[PDB]
């Protein structure tokens, strides 16, 4: 049992509810959050942009000086970090974002980091200002995360969608 409410629930594993990632992990204060980041984790919009903003800026601090002594990322990779106000850890993930043509294949290795740990808060890879259809990445979530993952969905409108077309 745990402290997750009002999830729809998807598969053995997957989850899914309407909700802001950020009043969602206040409220929660899961052990894993998932930052939709990008290799610099330059934390400037989107999910990480508002991450970052709830931690009063020191979600880019602590990746500063992390990117400062171990460089960038790679596409489909991750790091954990703190979770600051919002979680004891914060995973950055950095999915594929199309609208700078990075292969959307990646987008399977971006959600094995998922699998790293037991349960995660997370957004929806690649979707949103990264470009990417969220129900492709719905199904790339379901059929590569094993472990247990509440995706929240900012967008209301995204979300029925994405319940009423999930197979
Ligand atoms: O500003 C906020 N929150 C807040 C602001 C912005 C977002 C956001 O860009 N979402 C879309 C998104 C999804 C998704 O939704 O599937 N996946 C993504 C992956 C990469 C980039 C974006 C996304 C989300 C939340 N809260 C303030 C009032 C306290």
């Amino acid at each position: 049992v745990n402290s997750f409410s009002g999830y729809l629930k998807l598969t053995d594993n997957v989850y899914i509810k309407n909700a802001d990632i950020v009043e969602e992990a206040k409220k929660v204060k899961p052990t894993v959050v998932v930052n939709a980041a990008n290799v610099y984790l330059k934390h400037g919009g989107g999910v990480a942009g508002a991450l970052n903003k709830a931690t009063n800026n020191a979600m880019q601090v602590e990746s500063d000086d992390y990117i400062a002594t171990n460089g960038p990322l790679k596409v489909g990779g991750s790091c954990v970090l703190s979770g600051h106000n919002l979680a004891k850890h914060c995973l950055h993930v950095v999915g594929p974002n199309v609208n700078k043509g990075e292969d959307i294949q990646l987008l399977k290795s971006a959600y094995e980091n998922f699998n790293q740990h037991e349960v995660l808060l997370a957004p929806l890879l690649s979707a949103g200002i990264f470009g990417a259809d969220p129900i492709h990445s719905l199904r790339v979530c379901v059929d590569t995360v094993r472990t247990n993952v509440y995706l929240a969905v900012f967008d209301k409108n995204l979300y029925d969608k994405l319940v009423s077309s999930f197979l």
